[PDB]
């Protein structure tokens, strides 16, 4: 009998914090066990739930609850007892669907990254589907067992003799060179090369989705406005020396390929030689490349309606002049976010954009006019079309913008909590698998430990980053309770069901 042998060596390792390790261990072997069950039992049960990214988060539940229960005792034993119980089969498979589920935790983790990015960021904004999901984990699975099989063939159980002897279970390797050059290999793909790969890519969505396009809710507000909208434009032409009229207005600098003002002069020097211009009035609010501002500046000196600014105007202003223009002209060449569009149309300013980027994603038939980027002409004929509708009320019109980008912002704010729960997930795996990752090269690659001052504290180090491994499964089904409110409420639901009968 192994276990008599251990009685036996008990004596010279003995740990009077077993009982502290026992505790932990049971804990998170209850938390990350039934969290995950639910995990699973909330993304199969609901089917507003089955998104690309809950499928993969559905994956990372499997490989936790895969080894919780085929693992966890066994590695508990193993650091308490110093002893492998088990057989030389299991010496093979434990370590093997251990190792498995780490490679699996972290393809899928770069997995949710990539799909988050290819449709926040990039261009195309890619929406997957449930079968390419599925086609991706089923992938995980196959590139996780082939090459995690180099681990279970080192694996060996062997006889140590500390007369009473050991049974252990560890990587058994020909030669001092192969080991380290592995667990190089092991640190990149596990950890290293995903954490980096994460670490570019939630960066991007962050300053997309907090800052490029995260506009401010309490600011951009119609109710800060007062009167109604003709009192306040007549107000404001009035100040600029103008008559009444439909109102145009640019905002943004002076640029060469970017913003477009060199686009909207030209307009302007079209629409001019037409009776029609003499309706309209034309606020162009900037400053830099000097020729364009002298462009602009003549124009200005020749025309009684239009007028350039190009001192700084502070937000209440430029919100002001958003809820009293009749339109807002954007004619980028490249504008990914559209922020200048969200903001106006929160005042009821009627857009005349360019059809690229986020304009093309913002502006709808129904809510604004658009336009081919770079090209006059066209820009021109939107001003004219302007000007037909503000013949007529422009106000369903208007309140059609409000509620545009009130829901284009809402949807920013959906993803931003999206995104910041992943980005927790991604920050608590570092924490998590930074120590025994770090500690495996330590050990396998540098030769650390060896020769030891303080074998003690050096078992008690990996026997808590062991704990904390598992730890971090126990802890995941915690962060989608407290940062996604549809895994919370289904959480809610499973209980009631589980403990009482009721249906939610
Ligand atoms: C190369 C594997 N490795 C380093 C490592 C870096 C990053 C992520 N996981 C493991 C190890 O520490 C080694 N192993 C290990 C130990 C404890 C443990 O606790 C969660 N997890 C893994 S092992 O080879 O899988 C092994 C060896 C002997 C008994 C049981 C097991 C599972
Ligand atoms: C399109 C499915 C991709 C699956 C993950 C593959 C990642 C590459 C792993 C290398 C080791």
């Amino acid at each position: 009998e192994e276990f008599l042998r251990y009685l036996w060596r008990e004596y010279l390792h003995p740990k009077e914090y077993a009982w502290v390790l026992i505790a932990g261990y049971i804990i998170v072997f209850v938390v990350a066990l039934i969290g995950n069950v639910l995990v699973c039992v909330a993304v199969w049960k609901n089917h507003h739930m089955r998104t690309v990214t809950n499928l993969f988060i559905v994956n990372l539940s499997l490989a936790a609850v895969l080894v919780t229960i085929t693992c966890l005792p066994a590695t508990l034993v193993v650091d308490i007892t110093e002893t492998w119980f088990f057989g030389q089969s299991l010496c093979k498979v434990i370590p093997y669907l251990q190792t498995v589920s780490v490679s699996v935790s972290a393809l899928t983790l770069s997995c949710i990254a990539l799909d988050r990015w290819y449709a926040i960021c990039h261009p195309l904004m890619f929406k997957s589907t449930a079968k390419r999901a599925l086609n991706s984990i089923v992938i995980i699975w196959i590139v996780s067992c082939i090459i995690m099989i180099p681990q279970a063939i080192v694996m060996e159980c062997s006889t140590v003799f500390p007369t009473t002897a050991f049974t252990v279970c560890d990587e058994r390797w020909g030669g001092e060179i192969a080991p380290k050059m592995y667990h190089i290999c092991f640190f990149l793909v596990t950890y290293a090369a995903p954490l980096c790969l994460m670490v570019l890519l939630y960066l991007q969505i962050f300053r997309k989705l907090w800052c490029r396009q995260g506009i401010d809710c309490s600011f951009w507000n119609e109710s800060y406005l007062t009167g109604s909208r003709d009192e306040r434009k007549k107000s404001l032409l009035s100040k600029f020396g103008m008559d009444e009229g439909v109102t145009f207005m640019f905002i943004g600098r002076f640029d060469r390929g970017q913003k477009g003002v060199d686009v909207l002069l030209k307009a302007i020097e079209i629409l001019s030689s037409k009776k029609e211009f003499q309706e309209m009035r034309f606020i162009i609010i900037g400053k830099g490349d000097p020729e364009l501002e002298g462009w602009a500046r003549s124009l200005e000196e020749k025309h009684g309606n239009v007028k350039v600014i190009t001192e700084m105007l502070s937000r209440e202003f430029v919100r002001e002049l958003y809820g009293s223009v009749d339109f807002v002209i954007i004619p980028s060449y490249f504008e990914p976010f559209g922020l200048v569009a969200l903001e106006a149309m929160c005042l009821g300013a009627i857009p005349i954009a360019s059809a690229v980027g986020g304009l093309r994603d913002i502006i709808t038939n129904e809510t604004g006019i658009l336009v081919k980027a770079g090209d006059p002409g066209e820009l021109a004929n939107a001003i004219l079309k302007a000007l037909e509708l503000s013949r007529s009320d422009l106000s369903k019109f208007r309140e059609n913008c409000k509620k545009r980008a009130m829901s284009f912002s809402k949807q920013i704010r959906a993803r931003r909590k999206t995104a910041r729960m992943l980005m927790v997930v991604v920050l608590v795996f570092a924490i998590c698998y930074a120590p025994i990752s770090i500690l495996n090269v330590l050990k396998r690659v540098f030769g650390m430990f060896a020769h030891t001052e303080d074998r003690e504290t050096v078992y008690a180090w990996f026997a808590f980053s062991h704990w904390l491994v598992y730890a971090n499964s126990a802890a995941n089904p915690i962060i989608y309770n407290f940062l996604s409110g549809k895994f919370r409420e289904e959480f809610k639901a499973a209980f009631s069901w589980w403990w009482l009968g009721v249906h939610h």
